[PDB]
């Protein structure tokens, strides 16, 4: 289940960076950014394979990809933010 919606302005600034890169189709900091997100645990709504894709939201100071990500849905303006490594997701509202 999705844990509600959240304004983009309320998320870490890096989330905005991630969305800006997605808007230009990259290039991304990680060649892996853009791979399909399987939604294996069915936390997000059920969709066919390839409907979701994941991108890294950089965590300052981290040597690894960290726990923050933005998962895109193919629908218009459909983007999910997770800050706990895919445990929970919140729909991102870019209008606020």
């Amino acid at each position: 289940d999705v844990s509600g919606t959240v304004c983009l302005s309320a998320l870490p600034p890096e989330a905005t960076d991630t969305l800006n890169l997605i808007a230009s189709d990259g290039p991304f900091p990680y060649s892996q950014d853009g791979v399909v997100f399987q939604n294996r645990e069915s936390v997000l709504p059920t969709q066919s394979y390839g409907y979701y894709h994941e991108y890294t939201t950089i965590t300052p100071g981290a040597r690894t990809r960290g726990t923050r990500r933005i998962i895109t849905g193919e629908a218009t303006q459909e983007d999910y933010y997770t800050g706990d490594h895919y445990a929970t997701f919140s729909l991102i509202d870019q209008t606020c």
